[PDB]
């Protein structure tokens, strides 16, 4: 859906920006510094769910640029593993949110964050 | 969820960027230049659905900046009307997509686009 590689870059960056906001805004809740409203969190994680699936299609062939390391393309299977592991941890966060359990939510949140960071450490400049 | 007004700006711009991609990528389909796969479109409009609800919460009090006209805040009821009309036209596009009918889709797509543009004409610098 991208006319030029730069359009794919702008898309994936914008998707990541929204991901960071919908993930990060729960930090005060998982830490207890903000109240836990199970319905609020369930709704937010559904938004994060949808957003979390979007960046990967914007790393197609020929879309090298931005802060994406070239290894994303030459090591496609390893990058796909990182993305699917991340999306699997998103499924677990959704389950914790849907269950309404703050303990489970704080564990699942941590697992998601570690997945974000493991991918950045390997594949983000 | 925004530490500083600039964070709200960056959010709403990124949400708009994704909206433009998930709306605009259907142009070749509504024009007939690309094939119409009803399931593909139904899935894409569900993504657009979710995205379409996101910008408005990032125009809260004190988040003046970017290319947002100050009138968004001093004419809050008119801006809310523009956003709700837009979201209502998104509901109609969802119904056309869910029904699998290209004629309906091309009419609803046009209505959505006009709603985007009417808001920009009034409230985007
Ligand atoms: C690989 C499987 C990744 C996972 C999982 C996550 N991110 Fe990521 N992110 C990745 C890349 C390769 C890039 C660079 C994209 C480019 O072309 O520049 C990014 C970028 C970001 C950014 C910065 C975006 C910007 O405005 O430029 C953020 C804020 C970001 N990513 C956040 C983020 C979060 C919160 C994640 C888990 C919830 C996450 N990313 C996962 C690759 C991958
Ligand atoms: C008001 C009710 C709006 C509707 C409906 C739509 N948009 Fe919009 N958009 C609006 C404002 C006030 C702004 C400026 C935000 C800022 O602070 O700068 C925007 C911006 C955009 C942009 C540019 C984003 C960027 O990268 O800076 C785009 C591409 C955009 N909007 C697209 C868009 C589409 C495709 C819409 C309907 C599907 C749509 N917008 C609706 C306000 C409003
Ligand atoms: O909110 C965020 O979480 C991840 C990472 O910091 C988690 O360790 C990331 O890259 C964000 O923007
Ligand atoms: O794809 C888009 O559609 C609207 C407008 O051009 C429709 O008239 C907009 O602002 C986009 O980025």
């Amino acid at each position: 859906q991208f006319a030029k590689p730069e359009d794919a870059v702008k898309y994936r960056q914008s998707a990541a920006t929204l991901m960071a906001s919908h993930f990060g805004r729960m930090t005060p809740v998982v830490k207890g510094q903000a109240p836990y409203d199970a319905a609020q969190i369930k709704a937010n994680v559904e938004v994060l769910k949808t957003l979390s699936a979007l960046p990967w299609a914007a790393f197609g062939p020929g879309t090298e640029g931005g802060d994406a390391r070239p290894e994303i393309w030459s090591d496609a299977a390893s990058f796909k593993q990182k993305q699917q592991a991340f999306q699997d941890n998103i499924v677990k966060l959704s389950a914790a949110a849907d269950a309404g359990d703050l303990d489970k939510l704080r564990a699942a949140f941590g697992d998601v964050g570690a997945s974000c960071k493991a991918c950045h450490d390997a594949y983000r400049k």
